[PDB]
């Protein structure tokens, strides 16, 4: 379902990130005048990456939802690929983070933007896998938007659990990490880790190389979220943060949870942290 010559529908403006996959530039749809991300891949400086490029713009094209990148398509253009998602002016969690704490409605509203997007993937039978606030991305206006899905798996009638270890290690579930049977519970465990990375900056074991951590995790008892935070986003993580991946609950669930319901506001609030990011970095 591959699409062909995208400079007549697209144009492609400015870099703006970089993985050593390919590159990431701001670009126009001139249908629209809207502005969108692309991101373009050397089919040759890639190999073993193929299968995974193909598996991500696959779980992309069939993912429709306010909470997830929107996806306007992958096309052909001789050696290279190019990926065209909806842009996010407002960066990402993680970048709102840099210039210091959040406080808890802030923390509220993000994790309840993030768990509609994980109610969506996985009542699609989609996994994320990689759940961190670098993958969480905002519009300018505050919406809040699942990205990144180059590690994402899809559960189907005859695999009902995944294998693979993917992820990030200090987000990474302990099941994933064991390379045991898991689920989209991988995906609750990990937006505990980054429950705790909103309130504290960092994720648990962040000062440790990360291949270390990837014993740590399945042996050590799971991170409690310490420090002085209210009661009801202690629970919160500690819900998420169980070993037994059966205990944990759904996104559904968790979007009920008090620590939600009590402290989350608008997203339009969220602007705030938008500003306080230019602000920080212009003056870097
Ligand atoms: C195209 O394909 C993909 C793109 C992405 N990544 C992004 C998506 C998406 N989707 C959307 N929007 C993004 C916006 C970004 O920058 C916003 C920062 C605001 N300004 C930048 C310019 N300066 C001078 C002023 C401040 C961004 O930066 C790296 C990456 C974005 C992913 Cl994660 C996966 C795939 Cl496959």
């Amino acid at each position: 379902n591959l699409k062909a010559d995208p400079e007549e529908l697209f144009t492609k403006l400015e870099k703006i990130g970089k993985g050593s996959f390919g590159e990431v530039f701001k670009g126009i749809d001139n249908r629209t005048q809207k502005v969108v991300a692309i991101k373009i891949i050397d089919l040759e400086e890639a190999e073993d990456e193929i299968e995974d490029i193909q598996q991500e713009i696959t779980v992309l094209s069939q993912c429709d939802s306010p909470y997830v990148t929107k996806y306007y398509g992958s096309y052909l253009k001789d050696t290279k690929l190019w990926i065209i998602m909806e842009y996010l002016g407002g960066g990402s969690a993680l970048d709102l983070l840099e210039p210091g704490p959040l406080d808890e409605t802030q923390i509220a509203t993000i994790l309840r933007e993030i768990l509609k997007g994980l109610d969506y993937l996985h009542s699609e039978k989609k996994i994320h896998r990689d759940i961190k606030a670098a993958n969480v991305l905002l519009s300018e206006h505050g919406e809040v938007k699942l990205a990144d899905f180059g590690v994402a798996g899809q559960l189907t009638d005859t695999q009902i659990k995944r294998n693979t270890f993917v992820g990030t290690p200090f987000w990474m579930a302990p099941e994933v990490i064991k390379q045991s049977a898991y689920d989209s519970k991988a995906d609750i465990w990990s937006l505990g880790i980054t429950a705790i990375e909103l309130a504290r900056g960092e994720p648990p074991h962040s000062e440790l190389h990360p291949m270390k951590v990837l014993f740590l995790i399945p042996k050590n008892n799971p991170p409690t979220l310490e420090g002085n935070y209210s009661k009801p986003l202690k629970e919160f993580v500690e819900a998420c943060l169980n070993k037994e991946p059966s205990f944990r609950p759904t996104a559904k669930e968790l979007l009920k949870h008090k620590f939600i319901l009590r402290n989350a506001k608008k997203t339009s609030y969220l602007t705030e942290l938008i500003d306080r990011y230019k602000r920080w970095k212009a003056e870097q």
